[PDB]
């Protein structure tokens, strides 16, 4: 029984942050996603099947990334949403949209996206396979 | 309106070398390498792919703080674990610690970790028991 190596998706991504509570306001605020916590005061923000685990700056948990770095990370999440009324909800947040509508390639085809940074600087896209 | 996302459709890794990374992810963890783009490279796996930058190229907009070797991903393999590891030290890479029970987005998981070329910590895994 040879094999071939694969990966089937990405479970969930680590992102290092200033303050773990105005993170999570704003990913809850902004992007609704879901605060959670878990374990001995972990915390996770949960979207679809998907999480990502919040560490704070200088509270980090091992083994973690090489060069650990707040506002590193540049991330596409996809929306069912109509992608004009994401960004009127965003910017009705008071987040500055720094680009978009715009025309992107996703992992499946062409997407369309609009751009802003979050709390720490991470570059967020918010995206839409809608044609 | 209730704001939702339904999913993370790729995200940007920063990278010394592209074409080292490009190497490394398909022998190591079976990822296509496609162009796309304006002269981009990204990484597919299932539904989902790594986009590329090298660092010190000129591409905008980006991490306000780009940082090769900062990310920290956790991805699922259908593969038996123990197979996937073997698999993985064949290639010469290190194994730092695994197979260990650890926390999944949907319930437990069991991971195995070890580094790409910039120093990005890789955590391969599964759901199966």
């Amino acid at each position: 029984m040879e094999f071939l190596m694969k990966i089937s998706h990405l479970d969930h991504l680590v992102l290092t942050v200033a303050d773990i509570p105005t993170t999570t306001k704003f990913y809850e605020k902004v992007l609704g996603m879901k605060a959670v916590s878990f374990g001995s005061g972990r915390i996770a923000l949960e979207f679809g099947h998907q999480k990502i685990n919040l560490h704070q700056l200088g509270h980090e948990f091992e083994p973690k990334a090489q060069n650990v770095r707040t506002g590193s990370a540049d991330l596409c999440f996809i929306t069912d949403i109509d992608l004009s009324d994401a960004m009127e909800y965003v910017e009705n947040q008071g987040v500055v949209i720094m680009e978009g509508p715009v025309k992107r390639t996703g992992a499946q085809g062409a997407i369309t996206s609009f751009y802003f940074r979050d709390p720490d600087g991470n570059l967020i896209e918010v995206s839409t396979y809608s044609n």
